[PDB]
């Protein structure tokens, strides 16, 4: 039951009122974190703009010192930092160790990736005979504050995808971590204040969303928001942006496409792992199959083979079905189940629950009236959804209020990239399962699954801006 | 003489049962009337151009750019047509108003070939990770959907272009709201697009009151993009309700000339009238204030001031430097920000005159941060001139505003001139010249309650485009 | 039979001796060009190098205007000039035109490319901190003189694709057409002369090789050689060209690999197409079928029918199979023929010679130890050599001294991007015939096939240079 | 004194005979090098190539971590390496360790600059309607061997530079050092080979130019060559390249322009110290002063008392000007003087020659027709030519058949830049000597200064190709 601080103009703070975090697989009473007020969140802020200047002054260099120190100090930590993160958000032990190794590489790549970025001259003489002498020196700048808000499912790898790019280019940045995930993110920021980033330059903030949600967003210290969640939670904050530039990484409902000439055994493969990785609590998921009915049956074979032998446990057993978040996500999952068994699909395997440990569950012959078809569960379940033609697999793809990623899986990569050029997502993968990785490589979502892209150097260059000096050469 | 105007609907132009009769600012003379569209209207236009958007983002690249090259062929030819009347319409000097569509042929046909030849790029797994080192990643660009594009009346015709062009060479369609008051510029605008063959629906036009459709065109959900220019107040409630939807804010400024003592006063003095007293003052980008070391303070107002003098105070048809204001609102908002001023002790360096909303140039010496001059955005032909006594202080008061578009620096000392742009809270400063937007290829863009993105010509375009990234590996 | 002029400081000059120049398909006289001397060439250059001052410092917007112009005459005089290249070169009457067409398209192309180039600023604290103020504004510059030598196969897009990405960069440009080409090339320089170009910035040479061959090269006016022809003459010019930068575009013996999963159809009309078009006079022609044993057999027998079914006679009449440029050409393909039939290859379509006029060949069962393996014919003949494995269809490609560009055909994209990977070639088409197009694409050469990246903006690129100002921030 | 090796194929190879090297200041004998012959430089170029499939195969982030290794060890011996590379060419011991340590960080910065390289995606569309869905995806790939030639003055940096962008790209790398430095790039190459890099991935060889030195060149395994060293070398080597592509980084004359409203203190503290470090043995380095009349007589003063302040002694004691590499070189540097001492010019510090150590001799009002106005001295040996205008300022310093860099003094930087425009030299720099640094910005020389742009970006895009993949959407 230790109490975490949160890091604040390079010091640590309590607060008068505390939130208790308990582990969701098995109620263990993991800490707690500071309840800050309001007047804590101005001298957070108030810290951030104090430091801004000397750290957006430091070179490049200098700056991504202490980033590439930060990364050395999570790889030494990722065993005891993973420890805990793996019993705050029930993620399996190996893969919440695997999360702060892959947040290490992140705020290294960040680092190199900022520090040799470049400016542009650009020409008069391109656009009017008479400015040929005049040239614009365009030189890359920071935004100023960037509020980093970091989801329950991956709370330190979507903390440092945030604060490594915002840092390398000069930005401060505070960090907001979801109350579940807040002592993951602390820990974060214990790597950071070790690694001797200046006082202010990063900070954290953790309190109830009654006394502070809103607040940390609608602040007029903050230039920038970067937020990953879920979509309702994303469409909040865009209406209290006003101004200034927003980054949103919200739900998704990839598609698996499979044409009939696909390698079933391998999209199954891919399919099954990309749907039911952290029991589907994941935006980048496939969470529909859109199958040509020829090849639909073994396709469906396919995929119950393998759901059947998923472990369905606990997360320091490295279970590959954990217990969901929370209570309301099950309660949720589960009623995307009644409604598909209701309306006559076919549950390849068997929905169980205990507690909030839902078994993975399977449907074959779901039709796009039920739920499943359209809403993301953000739990273990996955639709299959036999279509005739491509036309009609691009049509409901489409029809989907999300644009994440889509597979595609098939011999035909010519008719797969005229495919991916139709679907209105981010990326496309050709027979592989969606993923964010590598994490150099844009990360993006159409629709209702976000704004801006991210990736490393898009995440850099989204929170910079320009600074334009203009002469006349004689 | 007075004409009725029709706007651009999914290829045909259509008459609303209401309508919105404009006047010349000037002279009162009634120039035309443009439709009061209703919302079921504005439905239709968007639901057009949803449709067209298909077929026209699946166009090459070089098709697309045909169509913008046409239309801005038509604008050259029709150029002094379509300049007289913008000159009626906005009280904008009439040899100006052709500069300004010629200046959007200029930016049409630029952000044509800017955008046809714009690239995707190959990333390599191996790069991150060696065990993805098969793995690469196709990265092209598409159109983010429809863009709606709010032009202002001081450039009804250029700064629509400006968003037009570089929406529709990436494959966006788009829907215009000019400003009532530039509502007939923005019509003939687009019957230029309309007779280059732009096809039904890719590109259409809105018109109407803002009691009816102004907040309706924005939280429309069939767009997907807003690209604004305008007074900061309507760009922050346009802000509310972009929700998610990316937005591009170009809004107002009070530009700060910093004169060292080391400047060429007479150089110094002619960009910055040129720059401040433009339109009348009426621009985002424009010399608003001058903070001028005191040592050469005085020489500096003197040679301002003879400058000032000879600026032409008159009407549009006789290219006056000093045309009429857009309305009496704008003429009664300036009148009090210089009596503001006069109450308060500043030296009147010329006099103050207004006939109707034609109002003389006004500078202002001894300028003090208690007056509101010294801060709110006039658009109107009158500028402060603030001493102070270090460089820092002119740093300090520059900053101080809120607003943040430009900066001039006048000085001889060059490596300093961009030690002090760095600490300017601006987008662009400008050394030894006025502050502006051109040349349009170059960036252009506001921090702070100046606005958000990042225009000129290849700017724009990436702000109103998408990646689509297609990921596979290599055997 | 006009008495044609060079182009020489913006004045056109007859010299003292001239050339006449007959139409390789009919012996017809065309007219006559100078025949200058090195003293000429002299002048010339000189008045290029004076020239370059004023034309460098204009705008980029002035020179793209010139350019501009220069392509609205080639399109107004397409059918003009068209008629007169056709003859020259012996090249299809409507292929002429639609080279002239080209050309202009290249010509506007380049102009919008390089008016809109940028320069960079480096920043010093990406380095090292003590230099954070340090930067570095890097624009970019011409190189100076480009010489320019387009080849007989297109004697006006490839001297067009080499003069207008040099001056719209602000290069002073000297263009030595073959002489059998030397008339296109003048008409070419024409239009540039109607358009305006200031006098001296574009200028023309015709002679002998003998006089003046290795001069125009080896002169110190010279700043950049911009070279297509053979290989052995581009050799040559690599020596003589010293320190000074280059491009050629030489030889090319362009692989067809064709896999047992190939459409068949597609592949034999692709190859048909690009190995026979312009009679084989093309560096970018499949050159050599590398198939797949277990469908030689039907690959042969629908290449055989596609070549049976081309026309064989004049350029006048638009056959796809015109008369060789010269006598030696010929003799040269006919000694190829002759050994591949000596050695023990299968004709599929019958020898067959008149003038210079070869009948398209095609052979079946070619071996390594065949010279028509390996060199390039620059004629209508194509040999065909079965491969037992993809490994070995690898080996032969790269086994050849050239390396301009591939094709595979195959249903596989991603092992064929993996084959593509490994040949050693500029660049590889997946089921479809090699091509320099579209313009706007690099195009380059491998070993023997060249050096350098042409394709407009990488053209623009080898004939600017970069002049870098560093100063400190204060 | 040892026996030193060269690494060849993972292994560190003796010579049947060798090249004793000693200290050009003192005579001490440091040690031996193989002379190898010609059938031994075979050896090396079959292991490299042997090599480069699986080097070209691993990942960037592969070959970074060899490079980032490497780097790791030169830090941890550059006393070692620095103490022995001051002796071998009579460098600074400060300075020399400092070279070192400078290699580290360029090897560094080009193992980060290298991997995160991009390639292109180009559309047909934007070229042609009909080829809309062509593209092209533009990969970067190594140009295969390159041969790293370093120079005596900077054999470890310049011979980094090199070798880490070569490898980071792919390629593999024979390194050539000088004799007189040869110990010093063995020393480099320990590091490389204690961080693990693959056998034969990269090599060295040292030998007597009369057995080697056109045959390390000419040999057809080499497929790039990357050499700093003098003109007339740099010249032959442009000759023995053939089409294969060049860098060359050869000598410089770099102008220091000092006009009427320069801070004449601070120009003379800079060319000072630009001019006669490492006793002026240095390409960029101000070689000329071309100052206006009015203040030519305060400059001259400024500069002489500073010459006067410079240490002449042994690199031990870590002199500023050092003994010079070898008695050819001092007494070229003697004849220079001679020649402008008996045609009249004013010598304000005194010339004085003990072995090969001469003291920094500084003449003022030297004329065109001296050949110190002209000629590279690589020695401590600086003209003070006086010019009435810019313009003549300007066409003294292009008259030089050198073109590196430049220095413009003036306090009126619009018409500074305006100089620069027509200053024909790779470099300007502003209030400030001329100097190859910060690395990463763009180093290159206009005229016989030679050919190819380094900085590490810049060295890495050259030493490398592309290869595009063609292929239709469907």
């Amino acid at each position: 039951a230790k109490q975490y601080k949160n890091l604040v103009n390079g010091e640590w703070k309590l607060s008068e009122n505390e939130i208790t975090i308990y582990a969701p697989a098995t109620g263990e009473e993991l800490g707690s974190v500071p309840a800050m007020t309001q007047a804590e969140v101005d001298a957070v802020y108030a810290s951030a703009k104090k430091a801004l200047s000397d750290w957006r002054t430091l070179s490049y260099v200098e700056r991504a010192a202490y980033l590439h120190k930060a990364a050395d100090i999570l790889v030494r930590d990722a065993e005891k930092i993973g420890a805990i993160l793996s019993k705050e958000v029930a993620k399996g032990h190996k893969a919440a160790v695997s999360e702060v190794i892959r947040t290490a590489e992140i705020i290294n790549y960040a680092a190199e990736e900022g520090l040799r970025m470049e400016g542009e001259v650009l020409e008069g003489g391109s656009f009017e005979a008479a400015s040929k002498k005049k040239i614009a020196i365009v030189r890359r700048e920071p935004v100023g504050l960037v509020l980093a808000i970091s989801p329950f499912n991956y709370p330190v790898n979507l903390a440092g995808s945030k604060i490594a790019p915002a840092l390398i280019a000069g930005n401060v940045v505070a960090l907001k971590p979801p109350t579940q995930g807040s002592i993951s993110g602390l820990l974060l920021a214990e790597a950071f204040a070790e690694a001797g980033i200046p006082a202010g330059v990063f900070n954290t903030i953790t309190g109830r969303g009654s006394v502070i949600g809103d607040y940390i967003v609608e602040h007029e210290a903050v230039n920038f928001i970067n937020f990953t969640g879920s979509t309702p939670i994303g469409e909040g904050i865009g209406k209290l942006a006003g101004m200034r530039p927003i980054m949103l990484e919200l739900g998704g409902k990839d598609s698996a496409i499979v044409l009939e000439d696909a390698d079933l055994a391998l999209a199954a493969k891919n399919i099954v792992a990309g749907a039911f990785g952290y029991s589907g609590q994941r935006s980048t998921a496939v969470k529909r199959v859109l199958v040509m009915d020829k090849v639909a049956d073994q396709l469906a074979a396919e995929i119950k083979t393998l759901v059947e032998k998923l472990s369905v446990g606990m997360p320091e057993d490295d279970a590959d079905i954990t217990p969901l978040i929370d209570t309301s996500a099950a309660d949720f999952v589960e009623g995307l189940i009644k409604d598909a068994t209701d309306k006559g699909a076919t549950a390849l395997t068997a929905f169980n629950r205990e507690g909030n440990l839902i078994s993975p569950v399977l449907f074959d012959h779901v039709t796009t009236d039920m739920r499943l078809a359209w809403e993301e569960p953000f739990g273990p379940v996955l639709p299959i959804i036999r279509v005739t033609t491509v036309e009609e697999a691009i049509k409901i793809s489409n029809e989907s209020e999300y644009g994440l990623q889509a597979s595609i899986f098939t011999t035909n990569f010519p008719k797969a990239f005229g495919i991916a050029e139709q679907l209105e997502v981010g990326t496309v993968h050709l027979n592989n399962k969606t993923q964010r990785g590598t994490d150099n490589f844009p990360f993006l979502g159409a629709k209702k699954s976000g704004a801006g892209v991210q990736g490393v150097k898009y995440s850099i260059e989204a929170m910079t801006t320009v600074k334009s000096v203009v002469f006349d050469i004689q």
